[PDB]
């Protein structure tokens, strides 16, 4: 066997509680890993503009701390935000997958490496909760007045979770072949480039820091989780993950509430 080198971390859900916060026990787990050597990577969704407080807070400001946003179509250095590795949607894309929602009766939010967009006049709740959770301006504006030449990290069809599931079932199988398409809550689908996800984004850091699959541990527990969970030599799912993600996983912890991230550090890395 091999010791873990890298432990990549999904926030919402996982990391962190339900009011959006760190526990003392997750953040001391953390900090020990770190002064080991070990590198420690927040791998979600969020634009960047909901991570770097948290990196400031988990005091992730070395050269050689990374973190990987936008569901693996950015990775950053965390020090100051800089690209490490990008692949966005084209604009084509946009307007394809803008018209996509308004058929399958989802509303719809695009995301740049600032700003969150939509076209809905009647904004979502969640994309209000995107707004103010991960602390992104909101522009409105109509689909065919936006920017050709805006950087399109991702889109979100974003609803209710029964008119989300609905337009879910709506969208043709193709569609879910050419774009990655999936659920990081139950009221919110990722949809990015198909050539990246949290799995590629995962990879593509171990591949330049020389970081083998066997030595990395990666936790997470919604569907957009599961192909870094699959691709780690130690796959972990907190208990309160979708049953198709512990399914996959090495290992189940406890839940967020009960501080699993902390219980999994100390089972793979510190003890
Ligand atoms: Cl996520
Ligand atoms: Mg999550």
């Amino acid at each position: 066997s091999l010791a873990i080198k890298l432990i990549a971390i999904d926030m919402d859900g996982t990391l962190l509680l339900p009011d959006h916060t760190i526990s003392p026990a997750v953040k001391n787990a953390i900090a020990a890993a770190r002064a080991r050597g070990v590198n420690v990577v927040l791998t979600t969704g969020r634009p960047y503009a909901g991570v770097h407080n948290y990196l400031k807070e988990l005091h992730m400001e070395q050269p050689g701390d990374y973190c990987i946003t936008y569901n693996g179509a950015l990775v950053q250095k965390a020090a100051d935000g800089s690209t490490v590795a990008q692949t966005a949607l084209s604009y084509d894309d946009y307007r394809f997958l803008e018209k996509l929602s308004r058929e399958v009766g989802s509303h719809f939010h695009a995301l740049d490496r600032t700003t969150l967009y939509t076209a809905n006049r009647d904004i979502s709740y969640y994309t209000v909760h995107e707004s103010f959770v991960a602390t992104i301006p909101l522009v409105f504006c109509e689909a065919e007045k936006m920017d050709p030449n805006t950087q399109f990290l991702k889109v979100m069809m974003i609803d209710e979770p029964a008119i989300l599931d609905q337009a879910i079932a709506r969208i043709p199988q193709e569609v879910k072949e050419k774009y990655t398409v999936l659920k990081s809550a139950p009221y919110f689908l990722e949809i990015l480039d198909k050539r990246v996800n949290k799995g590629t984004g995962v990879k593509s850091l171990a591949d330049v820091l020389g970081i083998k699959p066997e030595e990395i541990m990666a936790i997470g527990d919604q569907e957009n989780d599961i192909a870094m969970i699959e691709y780690a030599g130690v796959g972990v799912a907190v208990d309160n993950a979708i049953p198709s993600v512990k399914e996959v996983a090495n290992f189940v912890t406890k839940s967020n509430l009960e501080d699993g991230v902390a219980f999994a550090i100390e089972k793979y890395v510190l003890n």
